[PDB]
């Protein structure tokens, strides 16, 4: 891995920001690897989460948020266009009303903001991936 | 301009970070446009500056730092491979001992750290450019 995992990146996000994560799963899909990305409100892992994204490669994606320490109503989609054994590009674009999630250039979901994205101060990338790069662009 | 100028971007930098700035000068070189990038230690414009970079397009680059509010000994180079009227890519790479400055893929200088780069909390891009994008990568 070019970068350590879990990877905790301090960030400042605004409307128009894009988080770009490039990496490769460390297991084949028959072994049920996962990728997780959390938009944390502080560096502390127990802080609230504006957007939690967990990919079960070859299966489905689960999303949620944690407010006042409480996980809210989970959201899901079966559209997970990641390829077995290959590098992926995951883009999370901050729109005024939602995070748009793109996988390898394919829009898969829009997760609506329940707190403003400018409250996000750390992005954590975790679980079963080798991380090649992480970029924050505007 | 895709982005407002001056553009003040909160950042967290570490060894291995790269700041990538893409834009175009707003004047032809016969009109002496400038581009400035400052690695500020706070959002406040009067805070100390770990690395100040000022391009006089077609002419030269001046670099400095501001410590305890005092500008230190200025550094310069005549190598400014920006092209008149064209978009440029400026990359500032954080190495353990210096910022390496690349213009359109060409290394032009290494500005040695006098304070650690992790003290940089804001990057300001200013002066005579239309700003297409700014990215911070690791």
């Amino acid at each position: 891995s070019s970068l350590p995992v879990p990877y905790k990146l301090p960030v400042s996000l605004s409307v128009g920001s894009c988080v770009i994560i490039k990496g490769t799963p460390i297991h084949s899909f028959i072994n049920d690897p996962q990728l997780q990305v959390d938009f944390y409100t502080d560096m502390d892992e127990d802080s609230d989460i504006a957007f939690h994204f967990r990919v079960h490669f070859g299966n489905h994606v689960v999303m949620n948020r944690r407010e006042f320490g409480i996980w809210m109503l989970e959201e899901t989609t079966d559209y997970v266009p990641f390829e077995d054994g290959k590098q992926f590009e995951l883009c999370i674009y901050v729109h005024y009303n939602e995070y748009e999630i793109k996988v390898n250039g394919i829009r898969i979901y829009g997760f609506v903001h329940r707190i403003p994205p400018s409250f996000v101060k750390m992005v954590q990338v975790s679980r079963d991936i080798s991380l090649t790069s992480v970029c924050v662009c505007n």
